[PDB]
């Protein structure tokens, strides 16, 4: 019953990760959805400044991951990805954080090679008058400041729904002393009304909207804006017939407004290609449904149901007369719709209870996907025509896995192995965001073929007395993985989209083992590996080998931990290759960093915690973090380093 932070999750059955995000977490996370996996192993984030990180999972990034907000696809618009779908979401707002780890699933969308991430809220549970109220506060260094707001009232037959938060922060330092520019500001509030005219049905409307600015040490421009605005509309109906248990139905909107620029969290750099203040202003409009029903009946289950998404992408710019030195801010010129994607799918998943101690389960999904370029005109110079104005590209893709999951007679202990096949359609940021293609092509656009995943995962649970273990490994084949190469050309920087061959494998494993009544223990581990088989070499950008050690000791009302985080160094780069956020340059030095944490229980409605992460001061960068901005002092290929020694106190209030 004692409080205690949270330093890492273990995966509870196969694949799966389930954990509860208003928990205090002890290398303390910046208030975006990134940072909140940094706590589950096979996670690592790509650091931008000091938030809005781009995480990756055993290695892969982007749309690879499938990232969803109450059964919903949050997009950004930032053709650079400043404002990655995680960049949007506050984790302390939700209820429920579930991860899925490979192509094992259908019900979700298309796509999700390397996992599936799902923020949920639960629906409120009155059945008469009554209220509940959550919050908490958090105050750190480098004027760290957080609050959350979590309250509901209603009764039997409806509810009403406010979730709301402030955080922001000053710029960090890192164990060198150095201030890092990374200083941020978040912001949310969100609606949900509910109405349950009887216990056998639910629907709910929710509305929402955030905003947020960001500065950062590894781009050439921040982040000033980071609207979003949010609609949904959620209908559940239980216990329809003998077989038909559930039928699910749901409608999203989300719409993104970003705008990055190099005057107004910095001043620009003379002696960059942009010494004049530059602004750039981007939207995406995302609409998006889903319907399912579920039957159960014998010794099977069968979700079946289809899903449907539209986006929109805009932009547009401001102008600098070099003459007058007059600066034409970017709301001053129309939107220019550049890119619209389309998604429809059909998606069925059976699971056979063969006996007791046995589950097949076998899922298949077929997507027709398509995208139109409305870019008129291409942006060294300013002329260009677009040679692909206008065209339109589709595809029909098929996808589905089967997992045999067994428990052993002897021993608290689940085996299971699945194979997976995801074949997903290129993103806006393969097809837009790339100035050139593959070789004899006109741009991306036109060439970049959907990437084709081919997997097989496996593993093991011990849910044992003293001691709880599980792993979880993996090996793939990629056909046409979606590849980023850096060229310098004079120009600048410039990028080209290719397709390759690749090959995968990795894993994570940890354990959980009770000592004593009072003192806990707990390890974990994490790899992955990645060939680019077209060039016989690694693939880039792939994160070391992770390790974590932690030792918990609980009496009663409180308790104290301490945390090793210890990494290898990453000797498997492929330089000047990457995705469309980074590119490898040289090998990673390894490290540890050291934490203590602390919890209280004051009462039954308020308990307190308190960190010190990176105890001793410790200068180091991750292999995946960005390099500097010359224009704050970088130099070449140095990459923005971590925080040194930081405090934080949190306390947490449920009435
Ligand atoms: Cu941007």
């Amino acid at each position: 019953l004692a409080p205690s932070v949270v330093t890492g999750v273990a995966q509870s059955s196969p694949l799966t990760i389930v954990t509860n995000p208003k928990e205090p977490r002890q290398p303390v996370p910046a208030s975006d959805g990134a940072d909140y996996l940094k706590t589950i192993p096979g996670f690592a984030v790509i650091r931008n400044g000091g938030s809005n990180g781009d995480p990756v999972l055993r290695g892969m990034f982007g749309s690879r991951l499938n990232i969803l907000t109450n059964g919903g696809m949050m997009l950004g618009a930032c053709p650079n990805r400043h404002d990655a779908p995680t960049s949007y979401i506050s984790p302390e707002t939700y209820d429920k954080l579930t991860v899925i780890k490979g192509p094992q699933t259908v019900l979700w969308g298309p796509g999700a090679s390397a996992g599936t991430i799902l923020f949920e809220r639960e629906p409120e549970r009155f059945g008469e008058l009554g209220s509940r109220v959550n919050a908490s506060l958090l105050a750190g260094s480098n004027g760290r400041f957080d609050k959350v707001l979590d309250a509901a009232a209603g009764n039997r037959l409806g509810y009403l729904r406010f979730t709301g938060n402030h955080a922001q922060s000053d710029d960090y330092e890192d164990g060198a002393g150095n201030t890092v520019p990374s200083r941020w500001k978040k912001w949310n509030g969100d609606v949900a009304v509910g109405w349950t005219p009887d216990e056998d049905t639910l629907i709910e409307l929710t509305a929402g909207k955030g905003d947020g600015e960001a500065r950062y040490a590894g781009r050439g421009m921040d982040g000033s804006q980071f609207k979003r605005e949010s609609l949904g509309l959620r209908f559940v109906k239980s216990n329809v017939s003998d077989v038909l248990e559930k039928v699910e139905a749901q409608v999203y909107y989300n719409y993104a407004d970003h705008i990055m620029d190099n005057f107004r969290l910095r001043t620009p750099d003379p002696s960059s290609m942009m010494p004049m203040p530059m602004a750039s202003q981007v939207d995406r409009r995302t609409l998006g449904g889903r319907l399912a029903a579920t039957w159960r009946w014998d010794d099977f289950k069968l979700v079946t149901g289809v899903d449907a998404m539209r986006n929109e992408h805009r932009a547009r710019g401001s102008k600098y007369d070099m003459m007058t030195d007059y600066y034409t801010d970017a709301d001053q010129f129309p939107w220019s719709k550049d890119a619209v994607f389309h998604n429809y799918g059909a998606f069925g998943e059976l699971t056979w209870f063969a006996a007791e101690r046995d589950r097949l389960i076998g899922g298949l999904r077929l997507d027709r996907a398509s995208v139109k370029d409305y870019r008129q005109t291409l942006k060294m110079g300013h002329a260009m025509a677009n040679p692909t104005a206008n065209d339109t590209r589709a595809d029909t893709l098929p996808s589905g896995f089967v997992r045999y999951e067994h428990d052993l007679a002897d021993s608290p202990t689940t085996l299971y192995a699945g194979l997976g096949h995801a074949e997903r359609f290129p993103d806006y940021w393969e097809l837009f965001s790339p100035k050139r293609g593959p070789n004899g092509s006109v741009n991306a656009f036109d060439k970049i073929k959907p990437e084709k995943t081919t997997q097989l995962d496996f593993g093991l649970q011990y849910n044992g007395d003293k001691l709880q273990a599980w792993a979880s490994g993996y090996v793939g084949v990629v056909q046409d993985f979606i590849l980023f190469s850096y060229r310098e050309g004079m120009m600048g920087s410039s990028t080209q989209a290719t397709n390759v061959d690749a090959r995968i494998m990795g894993g994570e494993l940890g354990a959980s083992y009770q000592l004593t009544g009072n003192w806990k223990t707990d390890a974990s581990l994490a790899y992955a590996w990645g060939k680019n088989s077209s060039d016989d070499r690694a693939l880039p950008q792939i994160p070391p080998l992770e390790a974590r050690f932690g030792l918990t000791y609980e009496e009663g009302d409180w308790s104290a931990g301490s945390l090793w985080r210890v990494v290898a160094p990453q000797n498997r780069i492929a330089r000047d290759q990457g995705n469309v956020v980074g590119k490898d340059f040289d090998k990673s030095a390894g490290f540890g960093v050291f934490s203590l944490n602390g919890a209280y229980r004051v009462t039954r409605n308020v308990k307190l915690s308190a960190g010190v992460d990176n105890l001793f001061d410790k200068d180091y960068t991750e292999h995946l973090n960005k390099a500097g901005d010359a224009g704050f002092g970088f130099s070449a290929n140095e990459t923005v380093p971590e925080p040194g020694r930081t405090f934080w106190t949190k306390v947490d209030f449920s009435f």
